[PDB]
Order: structure tokens, then C-alpha cells, then sequence
């Protein structure tokens, strides 16, 4: 991209489909480029400044924005801009792996603000309610201003409808002063579908693979060196110059490499090397994600388990469409539960085919799961919370599944005060084509009937922050129930069930979930410290009870 260099700086953009480069600093110059061999165009420049905006100007004369913009200040179509390279960061996250509590949050819609500058102001609210780190929906300068931001499309840019790298910043440091962790979530399987003009420079995209997103990046054939590089040096990014705490990388089955040292364990080893945390979304329910060096791993930190959240949505919801269902027996929970996937090396009828592995003796903390998040509310056609599926006791005695269970849990912005608002799927495209493709797309694959187009569609999916405090009370009881158990991590729980309850029994508590009114047995003495309504009593003994439906913590 640029290196400010004392009173110089230096421009370098790799085109090898290109014969001929200038740099345009709008408002200076044109200025030849300089071209070696592997196809790297560069440039010193001694009059230049920040706040310069750029672009660069091809074979064919038309103009494009850096691929490795910094700041896109007019959007994915404008010019790049110069930034103030404040590389300042902590050799060191705070954050510890078996204390993290996500709370994963679309800056666009978290706040009326629809800024960093709206996060900052729930700082306090967040870092009260028990969460250890916020997931930040991805930033890379997206079309328009809404998205949900899969479509970004400039990996180094902060969006500029957010508040830029100057928001971004900002965010970072006061996350810290009050003790909480950012976690970025980036993608590099893919990149959206308009102002993305790297196709016109070089093979940045595999000619040898589909995913479900199209095309993907090129890790292993020909030129493919110089991609792996903007890949690694975009993690090396985010930490030297905004300080993030960690990454979730998203769909990582869509990130393809058969070369001897696959893409995502060199991922890993950039962010361990500065001591970050990374956490995998995968399809894969296969532990080499996650397993260390020694066990043929890539040795991410974690990957979310999509088999806890669909067991508790599909057994609660009694839904069945999708993946759902490969899903819904009571027994699906406490296989999650027990043995982290339900589909561990089992056939499934909605794949049609064998699908995960066994996870052996891998502790709680490299799995991450939820009742709600981003997709599993935004894909549905309607983008309804699960608070809009299940009864007020179900609701609970969800929470209570997760945040009580040995992996990490993940809060989605708003589930912990009993939002209802939907959470909708939308776009900002200007692109016809593209226009007509996503709403085309869109209907027939989700059967959303709100144009993810239409304003008003983002508008409805936009935190109302109408506090239910029974709700909040009891979230805000369970993350504290979590931290004082002990519960973190430990995989060493007894479960029982009978048909419509269940027990779940750790080192320091036991759990009645009890979904239908119900005879249960006992085998525990305690004391309780929460549950989701008062028919539980004070103190338990060994002994047959007829419990309501309801969720109780004991000891």
C-alpha cells in the first residue's frame, strides 16, 4: 500500500496482469511507477502528506482505489486516503482464553448513533453485565452504509459510515480503559461483489475452486505468494496499528490451500506470534482447526459449534427446516453437551453424507457457543429473535444452557435484555444488477419479504433497548454464576435425562432444566443461587420431585 518513511513515502501495488501503473495523487500529480519482474509496482514520493487522498491509474487509464486502502473516505468507489500510522500496541492481550464472555455486535444497528462513537457510550453497560470481550461484526470498508459487512471489500479500510479508523481507534482504547477486549471479525475467504477492483491487477482469486460465496482467494497455484502476503500482513495490521485483542474468522471452510503449510496455521501463527487469540467460524466439525501443531492442527483458539446452538433451537422451536433438521431430539443436547458435535463421523440427511470427526480430550475453551447470533437470527426470512419462538421460560432455560456450559459463550447484541426487534438480512449496493440479485437471492433462498434494500428494513433491525428486567437480571446472574463456579472450560459434567427434563452436573453446581412438568430424581444436595421462576426451593435434597417447567442452579 504505503510506508511513511521520516519526511518520504513509499507506494507499492502488486499488478502483475499490468504492463504500466501511475500513482495519482489527486490534486499533485501523476507520477510514473517503477516495475520489477514479480509484477510490483512502486514508488518514493517526498511531497506528500496525511489526509492525501490517491488513486492509481491503469494500462487502460481508468482509475481505481488501493486494494490496500487504508481509508476509503467517499466510499468503495473514491479515492484512498493517507492516515496517521500510529503503530502503538501492547506486546500483550489481557484478555484470557478461559474467561471470555462474547458479545458480538453490528455497529451499524447496536446503537441510534450507528457508530463506534454509539459502542463506546454502552461500554459501561456491557462491562457491568459481565461480558469480557466484544466480537466486532466486520469493518473492512463495505458498499453504502448497510451491511452487515460480509460484503467489504477493502480489507485495511475502516468503514468510513462507522467512523473510520479515527472511531475504530477510539473504540479500542476506551474498550481497554474499562477492561474489555475487542475480537475483529475479518474475512478472507472471499470479498463482496462491487468496488472490488483487484480482478484488473493480478490472480487474486483461485481459478480452481467454488465455495458457497463464488470465488475465493488463491493460497496455492501460480503468483499466489504475494496473496498469502496480503492475507498475513492484514492480521500483522489490525494488530500493530488499531490494538485488537483477536480475530473470528469467518467460514473458514471457504478458505481452501493444499499447500504444505496451510493458509490458516500460518493465520494462527501471526496472531500468536503477537500474542492474540483467534477463534474459527467452521462447517467443518473437524478438530484440526483446533488442534494443536502436534495433533496435525492449525491450532486456532477456538471454533464456534453451530451443533449446541441448533440442537437448542431445533429441540426448543420444534423447527425443522434446514439444518435443522439433522436436529431436534433432546438427546442432540446432551450430545453437545457431552461430546461438543452432534455430528462427530454420523450421516446427515441434509448433507447427504458422513459428516465431522470425534474432538478426543480437547478442553471447553476451543469451542464457542450461543442461542442466538447474526446468522442463525439474520438468516431466517423473517429475522425473528428466538425470544420470538419459544415461551419466556424456554427463553431462560436457553440462556441458561449456554452460559452455563464448559464452552465459551457468545451473547448476541441485545438477546440479554429480551430484545424482540428482528434482525434482518440487508444491503446498500447501487449496482443494479447486483441490486436485483440480492433480493431475487434473498427471497428464494430465505423467504425474506422486507427488501434487504429498503432503508426501513435496517431501520427495524436496530436495537429498541427496551429493557426487560427480569430478563436482564438473570443473564447478568448467570455470567456471574459462570465466573464464581468454576465453570470455564471444565468438560468433566454428568448429564441425566428423562423424556422432558434434563440434569447437568459439574465439579461445583447441578442444573435442572425442566422443559414440561415432570417427576424428576435428585441425586444432589445444594443451596440455589438462580433460577427462572420461585417454585424452586431455597435448599435441595436427594429425592424424587414434581418439578413445573423451569430452569433452577444448585450449590
Amino acid at each position: 500500500a504505503y510506508k511513511i518513511d521520516g519526511n518520504e513515502v513509499i507506494f507499492t501495488l502488486w499488478a502483475p496482469y499490468q504492463k504500466s501503473v501511475k500513482l495519482k495523487v489527486l490534486e499533485k500529480g501523476l507520477y510514473e511507477m517503477e516495475r520489477d519482474e514479480k509484477g510490483y509496482f512502486t514508488i518514493t514520493l517526498n511531497n506528500v502528506k496525511v489526509r492525501d487522498r490517491y488513486k492509481y491509474v491503469l494500462d487502460d487509464a481508468s482509475e481505481i482505489p488501493d486494494p490496500a486502502s487504508r481509508y476509503q473516505p467517499e466510499g468503495v468507489h473514491g479515492p484512498s486516503q493517507i492516515i496517521q500510522e500510529s503503530k502503538e500496541f501492547n506486546n500483550e492481550t489481557f484478555l484470557k482464553k478461559e474467561d471470555l464472555i462474547i458479545y458480538e455486535i453490528h455497529v451499524g444497528t447496536f446503537t441510534p448513533e450507528g457508530t463506534f462513537e454509539g459502542v463506546i457510550r454502552k461500554l459501561d453497560y456491557l462491562k457491568d453485565l459481565g461480558i469480557t470481550a466484544i466480537e466486532i461484526m466486520p469493518i473492512a470498508q463495505f458498499p453504502g452504509k448497510r451491511d452487515w459487512g460480509y460484503d467489504g471489500v477493502y480489507l485495511y479500510a475502516v468503514q468510513n459510515s462507522y467512523g473510520g479508523p479515527e472511531g475504530f481507534r477510539k473504540l479500542v482504547d476506551e474498550a481497554h480503559k474499562k477492561g474489555l477486549g475487542v475480537i475483529l471479525d475479518v474475512v478472507y475467504n472471499h470479498v463482496g461483489p462491487e468496488g472490488n477492483y483487484m480482478v484488473k491487477l493480478g490472480p487474486y482469486f483461485s481459478q480452481k475452486y467454488k465455495t458457497p460465496w463464488g470465488l475465493t482467494f488463491n493460497f496455492d497455484d501460480a503468483e499466489s505468494d504475494e496473496v498469502r502476503k496480503f492475507i498475513l500482513e492484514n492480521v500483522e495490521y489490525w494488530i500493530k496499528e488499531y490494538n485488537v485483542d483477536g480475530f473470528r474468522l469467518s467460514a473458514v471452510h471457504a478458505i481452501i490451500d493444499t499447500s504444505p503449510k496451510h493458509i490458516l496455521e500460518e493465520i494462527a501463527d501471526v496472531v500468536h506470534k503477537y500474542n492474540r487469540i483467534v477463534i474459527a467460524e467452521s462447517d467443518l466439525n473437524d478438530p484440526r482447526v483446533v488442534n494443536p501443531k502436534e495433533k496435525c492442527g492449525y491450532n486456532i483458539d477456538a471454533q464456534w459449534v453451530d451443533d449446541f446452538h441448533h440442537s437448542i433451537h431445533a429441540y426448543l422451536t420444534g423447527e425443522r427446516q434446514g439444518y435443522y433438521t439433522d436436529f431436534g431430539n433432546l438427546d442432540d443436547i446432551v450430545k453437545s453437551y457431552k461430546d461438543v458435535f452432534v455430528y462427530d463421523g454420523k450421516y446427515s440427511n441434509f448433507r447427504r453424507k458422513t459428516h465431522g470427526e470425534p474432538v478426543g480430550e480437547l478442553d471447553g475453551c476451543n469451542f464457542v457457543v450461543y442461542i442466538q447470533n447474526h446468522d442463525q437470527v439474520g438468516n431466517r426470512g423473517k429475522g425473528e429473535r428466538i425470544i420470538k419462538l419459544v415461551d419466556r421460560e424456554s427463553y431462560k432455560i436457553a440462556a441458561a444452557l449456554y452460559l452455563l456450559s464448559p464452552y465459551i459463550p457468545m451473547i448476541f447484541m441485545g438477546e440479554e435484555y429480551g430484545e424482540e426487534n428482528p434482525f434482518y438480512f440487508f444491503s446498500d449496493f447501487s449496482d443494479s444488477k447486483l441490486i436485483q440479485g440480492v433480493r431475487e437471492g434473498r427471497k428464494k433462498e430465505n423467504g425474506q419479504d422486507t427488501d434487504p434494500q429498503d432503508e426501513s428494513t435496517f431501520n427495524a433491525s436496530k436495537l429498541s433497548w427496551k429493557i426487560d428486567e427480569e430478563i436482564f437480571s438473570f443473564y447478568k446472574i448467570l455470567i456471574k454464576m459462570r465466573k464464581e463456579l468454576s465453570i470455564a472450560c471444565d468438560r468433566r459434567v454428568n448429564v441425566v435425562n428423562g423424556e422432558n427434563w434434563l440434569i447437568i452436573k459439574g465439579r461445583e453446581y447441578f442444573s435442572l432444566y425442566v422443559f414440561s412438568k415432570s417427576s424428576i430424581e435428585v441425586k444432589y444436595s445444594g443451596t440455589l443461587l438462580l433460577s427462572s421462576n420461585n417454585s424452586f426451593p431455597q435448599h435441595i435434597e436427594e429425592g424424587k420431585y414434581e418439578f413445573d417447567k423451569g430452569f433452577a442452579l444448585y450449590k
